[PDB]
């Protein structure tokens, strides 16, 4: 179970199982693994390459990957770089960088990772 990518990106959440929210912007620590995105309120204290960091930091939440969905994050955010995941509980969230090669990378790497889950 371990790391595909990990980063700093901007994320909000957009619904909880089909529950409409309102957004709440914040950077977020992102720990992409073969079968879940793990979100941490901040990054590693050293060595953050390494994704997971100490194994006593705490995650804020993760999603299952299996079966979600991307899109383009355009309909929900004024924001340049913004992606939509919407996962099969219907947690949607959206995930931004101020870097469009950063966020195109991620895109590229979640849907590799949904792909590789059918
Ligand atoms: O003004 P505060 O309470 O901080 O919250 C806003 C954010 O600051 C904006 O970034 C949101 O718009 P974008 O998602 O288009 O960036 C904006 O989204 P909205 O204008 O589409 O509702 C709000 O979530």
């Amino acid at each position: 179970h371990e790391v595909e990518k990990s980063g700093l990106l901007n994320m909000t959440k957009i619904a909880q199982g089909g529950r409409k929210l309102r957004k709440n912007w914040g950077p977020s620590w992102v720990v992409l693994t073969g079968n879940s995105l793990v979100f941490y309120r901040e990054p590693p204290p050293t060595a953050p390459s390494s994704g997971w960091g100490p194994a006593g930091s705490r995650p804020e939440s993760s999603v299952d990957l299996r079966g979600a969905a991307l899109a383009h994050g355009r309909h929900l955010s004024s924001r340049r770089n913004v992606l939509h995941i919407r996962t099969i509980p219907g947690h949607e969230f959206l995930l931004q960088s101020d870097h469009e090669t950063e966020l195109r990378a991620w895109h590229r790497a979640l849907r590799t990772v949904i792909e590789r889950l059918v």
